[PDB]
RNA sequence: AGUCAUAGGUAGCAGAACGUUCUGGAACAAUUACGCUGAAAACAGUAACAGAAUUGAAGCUGCUAACAUAAGUAACACUAAAUGGAUAACAUGGCCGUAAGCCCAAGGUUUUGCAUAACAAACAGUGAAUACGGUU
């Protein structure tokens, strides 16, 4: 569900202008964000 | 056309001229000029006669613009410290660690991401789905 090497940051990532996400934007600039899966209920880091 | 007389000058006064732009007299540079000199000067070598002037500039610690001088001079000394053939990913060493770390506010408003030069800004990027802040 997360890429690793994006999260210790080695590695770019989705959306690269970001670069320092809030606690939502971790679901989105995540490089293994897949569309068609559901949403979580509380969209945590 | 031969004799005589006069000719230092500030302030000031008087007389004669040169030059710039424009106009009148129908039109004086379509096809340029260029023998390099002339004149006492202002100057002349693309009319002349009159007229109208925002009419003459080394000289106002004038204004504007350009270019020099000082001069390749001063400066590139607040800090932690760098090394390996790279402002390196790796390795070694060091510095902060109530900050030189992290999260926000005010303010800024695209300053944010991509190419072992390159033709790349012309292209991307900010998602409210936890009763996030505001609006009340
Ligand atoms: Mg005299
Ligand atoms: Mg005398
Ligand atoms: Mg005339
Ligand atoms: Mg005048
Ligand atoms: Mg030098
Ligand atoms: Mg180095
Ligand atoms: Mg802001």
């Amino acid at each position: 569900k997360w890429d690793w090497k994006w999260v210790l940051g080695k590695a770019s990532g989705r959306k690269p202008a970001i670069t320092r996400p809030r606690r939502h934007q971790w679901h989105y600039c995540n490089p293994e964000y897949d569309p068609a899966a559901p949403l979580p209920e509380v969209l945590r880091s």
